[PDB]
């Protein structure tokens, strides 16, 4: 029983929490031993759905939260409707408006040092990326961030909120190190 873990479920709404446990199961790993896996993906996923609230009304499919069966089908039906290339990983989004995918990534080092890891493994070249961090950096393919910018910094305000909850609690110093 850590401290992580009863943060992380004060700290995130229960939709959130369910599907990271999901997520995190469906994998065979145990949120109460990968405790800093376990807030990260909280992170994440709440990102992903503040990212698809900052659109219009289904601008974005959201592939994210879903099991893996169920997302591939949801790629698929998006590429076999708008002759997008399927991509070799599961991104998050779908932009409906823009017409491309798009894996979002939150990071706790510099946001171009993420980017280039993420961009090389992707090796999808039409997936878009746009990357956030815990210092209220971004980073985006082609310099485009989809949003307007007051939905990209509620992002950053709430992602620089849970750093400092996380520092409050001296989880902080743990989480950076362990990404
Ligand atoms: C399962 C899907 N994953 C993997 N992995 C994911 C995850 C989920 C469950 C168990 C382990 C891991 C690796 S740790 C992590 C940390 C933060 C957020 C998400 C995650 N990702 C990391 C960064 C992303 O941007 C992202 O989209 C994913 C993601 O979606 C996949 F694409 F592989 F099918
Ligand atoms: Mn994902
Ligand atoms: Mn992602």
């Amino acid at each position: 029983g850590s401290h992580m873990e009863d943060f992380v479920r004060q700290c995130f709404n229960p939709m959130i929490v369910e599907l990271a446990e999901k997520a995190m199961k469906e994998y065979g790993e145990d949120p109460k031993i990968e405790t800093n896996k376990f807030a990260a993906i909280c992170t994440h996923l709440e990102v992903c759905f503040m990212y698809s609230d900052g659109g219009s009304k289904h601008r974005f499919e959201i592939i994210e939260g879903r099991d893996r069966i169920m997302a591939w089908t949801v790629v698929n039906s998006i590429c076999n409707t708008t002759g997008v290339e399927k991509p070799k990983f599961l991104p998050d989004l779908y932009d409906y408006k823009e017409n491309r995918f798009i894996d979002i990534g939150v990071t706790r080092r510099e946001v171009h040092i993420y980017y280039l890891e993420k961009a090389n493994k992707i090796k999808s070249e039409k997936t878009h990326i746009h990357i956030f961090s815990f210092t209220g950096e971004e980073m985006a393919t082609k310099a485009d961030y989809t949003l307007d910018e007051e939905s990209r910094a509620r992002i950053k305000t709430r992602l620089f909120t849970i750093r400092q909850e996380m520092a409050s609690r001296s989880l902080w110093d743990s989480f950076r190190q362990s990404e």
